[PDB]
């Protein structure tokens, strides 16, 4: 039948709507709506009353959308910001009454999960021993697995929104705000450290909408006729990710909003976010960075196509 997925993230929410004929799955709808759940709120643990208007504001769009799609199957995640909320079951019983959705909480162990999923299906692994990572506004998964496998999973709340509330980044970059953000990393990433050393991973890939700008930033860059949404993962060079890390650091949120396809909620939280990645990479003895165009949602309906329960 037809499956629809919502991936209600801190920043963005997705709707995913797939038709499953002769056994393989076709994209129907693949939507965004910037929602900032996150604003206002989340590193002070309660979502905003403008938040919550926004996030219904885009629930009753996309439950139109899912039922011009004649859509059976729906399954709507809530993530960081919403299990993070005191007040998230305020915002949960608004969506069941506005649209009759059913909000599934999922802790940030088994959102680790369902993103792996997702990257397992967007890039053919083998056996080779890799380390995934999807930065949100709300939090950060580390996953390390192979096509078959996971090893380890860790989510942290260290999500961009996260960042740029509870520290004070200047506007453009200073170096004591960079020393500032790897000390902080130094600290909360040990488990992460741990893990590295312990199964050795050789790659590292990034999925969700901060790598998804790299991949673009990069294709325009390079003048490369290459959409996106045709292919499902996007190989970056660390020459390549250098450039565009010395770019960004530089930057002015000004600048960053002029950047195409940098929406306004990625634009404030895309320099600690690359910050983030350039730590991890100093973590791993990669040889480039794979951008996964899959992430939470795609994870979501492939772990449905498997037959096994998306919840946790
Ligand atoms: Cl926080
Ligand atoms: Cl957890």
């Amino acid at each position: 039948q037809r499956i629809g997925v919502i991936d209600m993230g801190t920043n963005t929410f997705h709707l995913l709507i797939t038709d499953i004929v002769n056994d393989r799955p076709h994209t129907l709808v693949n939507e965004k709506s910037a929602v900032g759940l996150g604003k206002g709120g989340i590193t002070k643990g309660f979502i905003t009353e403008e938040a919550m208007d926004r996030a219904l504001d885009t629930l009753k769009k996309f439950r139109v959308i899912l039922d011009e799609h004649a859509v059976v199957h729906v399954i709507a995640t809530g993530t960081s910001a919403v299990r993070s909320g005191s007040n998230k079951q305020v915002l949960i019983d608004r969506i069941k009454k506005e649209v009759n959705i059913d909000v599934e909480v999922i802790d940030g162990a088994r959102e680790a999960e369902l993103i792996f999923r997702g990257v397992q299906q967007a890039v053919p692994m083998e056996d080779h021993i890799s380390l995934a990572m999807d930065i949100g506004g709300g939090s950060v998964e580390f996953i390390i697995g192979n096509k078959n496998e996971i090893l380890w999973k860790q989510s942290f709340e260290i999500g961009g929104q996260r960042l740029i509330d509870r520290f004070h980044v200047h506007d453009p970059m200073r170096e004591d705000d960079r020393v500032m953000m790897h000390n902080y990393f130094d600290e909360v990433l040990v488990p992460l450290e741990k893990a590295i050393n312990t199964w050795r991973p050789t790659q590292l890939i990034g999925c969700s909408g901060t790598f998804d700008t790299l991949a673009e930033m990069n294709i325009q860059h390079h003048r490369e006729k290459i959409a996106l949404e045709k292919q499902t993962s996007y190989l970056l060079s660390l020459p390549d990710f250098n450039r565009l890390r010395k770019q960004l650091v530089a930057s002015t949120r000004r600048e960053r909003l002029a950047i195409a396809g940098m929406i306004e909620l990625r634009a404030d939280m895309v320099v600690v976010a690359i910050c983030l990645i350039e730590h991890v990479l100093k973590l791993v003895s990669t040889n480039a960075i794979t951008v996964s165009t899959y992430s939470l949602k795609e994870g979501v309906l492939y772990t449905m196509l498997d037959g096994v329960k998306v919840g946790s």
